[PDB]
C-alpha cells in the first residue's frame, strides 16, 4: 500500500502484528539525533514516540481510517489514529479554527485564481503537524510585531524556487519584505529564516526532498546580480 509516501503506517510490536502502534513516515532529516539506517524508516508516532527508527520489516503500511471501526475502536492506538487522522490527513475533514491559526487568515470567503485554496490547507496541515511533532505553536505566526502570513512566505519562497533553492540572504529579505513587514535590520533576516525553518521545516524538508519545490530561478551558474563584494 506504499509506506514510503509519507503516510500513516502500522509499526508493530516486533513480533505482534496484532498489537501495533500507528505512525507517520517522515523525513529523518527533521531529527538530527535519530538518524536513519538503510533498513529503517523514520516514523513519528502520534500516539507514542515522536521520533524513532524502526525497520521497514516491522512497518506495515495501512490506511488506518480505511479499516473497519470495530477493529479501530477495540485497539486504542487504532482508534486514536482514526480520530487523529480524520482531522489532519483527509481533504474536507481537516478542521481546526483557521482564525486561531493566524488571526482570521482571511478565510471568510474565497477569491478564486487569485487565492490558492492550498493556503488554507497548508496552514491547517502545518498547524496540526506542528503540534504532533513535539515542536507545537508556542508562539503564533507573527513576525516583526505584525501577523505573519505563513502561506505568503511559503508561496514567496516557492516562487524563488524553494528554500532548497535559496542560497542568498537577499531572498529571505525579499520574502519578508513582500509580506510588508519592515525588514529593519539583519535580525529580521534571522526572524524570517527562523520562522520558515521552524514552522514550515517539516513540509520544507519533505517538499524539497520529494522534488516539489524547484524553479529556473535557482537554475543558473552565474548571477545577473553579482553579489556585493
Amino acid at each position: 500500500n506504499d509506506e514510503l509516501l509519507g503516510k500513516v503506517v502500522s509499526v508493530v510490536s516486533a513480533t505482534e502484528r496484532t498489537e501495533w502502534y500507528p505512525a507517520l513516515v517522515i523525513s529523518p532529516s527533521c531529527n538530527d539525533d535519530i538518524t536513519v539506517k538503510k533498513d529503517q524508516c523514520l516514523v513519528r508516532s502520534f500516539i507514542d514516540s515522536k521520533f524513532y527508527s524502526i525497520a521497514r520489516k516491522d512497518i506495515k503500511e495501512v490506511d488506518i481510517l480505511n479499516l473497519p471501526e470495530s477493529e479501530l475502536s477495540t485497539k486504542p492506538g487504532l482508534q486514536k489514529a482514526s480520530i487523529f487522522l480524520k482531522t489532519r490527513v483527509v481533504p474536507d475533514n481537516w478542521k481546526m479554527d483557521i482564525s486561531e491559526i493566524l488571526e482570521s487568515s482571511s478565510s471568510k470567503d474565497k477569491e478564486k485564481e487569485l487565492d490558492p485554496e492550498e493556503r488554507d490547507n497548508f496552514l491547517q496541515q502545518l498547524y496540526k503537524f506542528m503540534e504532533d511533532r513535539g515542536t507545537p505553536i508556542n508562539k503564533p505566526p507573527v513576525l516583526g510585531y505584525k501577523d505573519l502570513n505563513l502561506f505568503k512566505l511559503f508561496r514567496l519562497v516557492y516562487h524563488q524556487g524553494g528554500c532548497d533553492n535559496i542560497d542568498s540572504g537577499a531572498v529571505w529579505k525579499q520574502i519578508y519584505m513582500d509580506l510588508g513587514i519592515p525588514i529593519l535590520n539583519s535580525a529580521a533576516s534571522y526572524n524570517v529564516k527562523t520562522a520558515y525553518r521552524k514552522y514550515l521545516y517539516g513540509f520544507e524538508e519533505y517538499c524539497r526532498s520529494a522534488n516539489i519545490q524547484f524553479r529556473t530561478v535557482h537554475h543558473h551558474e552565474l548571477e545577473h546580480h553579482h553579489h556585493h563584494h
